[PDB]
């Protein structure tokens, strides 16, 4: 069993799961007012904290958590290393709530214990495609599009437990005083992702890598093999191919904005983006985010977006960090998209990265062949609370998460 999710407001089972027809909630409908306003009761040695995102020492704080107890292949030969500076960013876009960032620390020392932070995200949800034309069918399309109206939710990440304290069911307790502070917000659903399978995913991908470094990959023992020949086989250009490709200016926001929102568009889960949301997640911001714009006659007509994340290397003695980029948003109208990825490959070779990953959803998989992307040992399985969602192909997601 699962002594905390069985009492959760999510679907238990995938028997369950492959029943539902229509997105809705499942918990009891409830208000503010119904929301203890007092945290979570927590052991008499620990203390809730909030840290300040924006304040460079607990950034800090966080950061280091998360570089020693944050997520490890199965391996344990990588760890993830989010910079202090990619903290801020995916952590304070625009609006984002400061108590939605929760920490627990010992009362004694202040030392840093666990994290998990919520961000608000504007998500379409509705029903998708495939099940509404069952809805048609069977005259209950007015139950099917019921929730189509993109909702103002919570999407969860970093939760860490720190490895001195794992196993002692202390991740339930920060789930539910995350829970707690965005229900006090007047939000009911959350977006995750994990790549583990809990109950219950609505979809689940698998990763791809494209090699940018295989001397490194292989010396890492990430990758395997005639050195010369794998080098040859992986090698790109040293320049964009795309005439006229830069990167994106803040006077790029609204088309970028434009031409994004017209793509996620036809997938059935996908986020919508302000221009403020636009700015925050697309403009270069260096060390962590990396976006190009094609224009052409003064127009952007398609554009790509990759995010920097190092991990350590556990074992090895030679390398401690390897630098991954991986996709984020994009949109072409001009071009074939392999020829727009080609692009991201050549800049992020270029600015010295060792690996390309990305999650097989957007249209990832159109491009994976002839830009030689293979199949990873990951799996990224998406995951709402308190949403029934009927199973979708993970080429039907739209929301990159970070
Ligand atoms: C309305 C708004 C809602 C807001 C909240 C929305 C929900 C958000 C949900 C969180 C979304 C996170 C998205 C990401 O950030 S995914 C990345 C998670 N982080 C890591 O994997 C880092 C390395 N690992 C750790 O830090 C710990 O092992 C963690 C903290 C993951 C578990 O700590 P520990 O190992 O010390 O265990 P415990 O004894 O305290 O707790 C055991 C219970 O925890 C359940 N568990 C294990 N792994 C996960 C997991 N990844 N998501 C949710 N639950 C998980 C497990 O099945 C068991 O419950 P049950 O099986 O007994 O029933
Ligand atoms: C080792 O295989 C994978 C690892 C990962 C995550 S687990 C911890 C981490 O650092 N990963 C990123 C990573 C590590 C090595 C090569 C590419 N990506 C995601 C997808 C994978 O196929």
């Amino acid at each position: 069993a699962h002594a905390f999710w069985s009492t959760q407001p999510v679907p238990q089972t995938e028997d369950e799961t492959e029943k539902i027809v229509f997105a809705g909630p499942m918990d009891e409908p409830k208000t503010v007012a119904d929301i203890p306003e007092e945290p979570y009761p927590i052991a008499s040695t620990f203390e809730w904290w909030t840290p300040n995102m924006e304040a460079a020492d607990d950034i800090h704080a966080i950061y280091e958590l998360l570089r020693d107890n944050y997520v490890e292949d199965d391996d344990s030969m990588f760890r993830f290393n989010y910079s202090e500076e990619f903290l801020q960013w995916a952590l304070c876009p625009p609006n984002y709530i400061p108590d939605w960032h929760v920490a627990v620390r010992r009362k004694a020392d202040k030392k840093l214990l666990a994290f998990i932070a919520g961000v608000p995200v504007t998500l379409r949800m509705g029903t998708p495609k495939y099940m509404k034309v069952k809805a048609q069918e069977k005259g209950e399309g007015e139950e099917a599009a019921k929730y189509d109206e993109p909702r103002h939710i919570c999407e969860i990440n970093f939760l860490c437990v720190h490895k001195q304290l794992r196993e002692k069911r202390l991740a339930p307790i920060l789930i539910k005083e995350a829970t707690r502070r965005v229900n006090r917000t007047n939000v009911w659903q959350a977006v995750y992702t994990a790549g583990v399978l809990l109950p219950t995913p609505y979809a689940s991908g698998q990763y791809f890598h494209r090699s940018l470094n295989p001397e490194k990959l292989v010396e890492i023992r990430f990758s395997g093999i005639p050195m010369a020949m794998l080098k040859r086989n992986y090698q790109l250009p040293s320049a964009p191919k795309n005439s006229g490709l830069r990167e994106m200016k803040p006077s790029d926001v609204p088309q970028v904005r434009r031409i994004l929102m017209n793509y996620l568009d036809s997938f059935d889960v996908g986020p919508v983006f302000s221009d403020a949301e636009i700015s925050h997640y697309l403009l270069p911001r260096d060390g962590v985010v990396f976006t190009y714009v094609v224009e052409n006659d003064k127009k952007v007509t398609d554009f790509f977006s990759f995010y920097r994340i190092p991990s350590t290397v556990i074992g090895n003695s030679n390398y401690n960090l390897l630098n991954a980029a991986y996709v984020h948003y994009y949109a072409a109208t001009s071009i074939p998209l392999h020829q727009l990825i080609l692009d991201l490959l050549i800049v992020a070779h270029s600015r010295g990265f060792d690996v390309c990953n990305m999650v097989e959803i957007l249209d990832n998989r159109s491009f994976v062949e002839q830009l030689k992307f293979g199949a990873g040992d990951g799996h990224l399985r998406y995951y709402f609370y308190n949403w029934a969602y009927p199973k979708i192909k993970p080429s039907q997601v739209a929301l990159v998460m970070l």
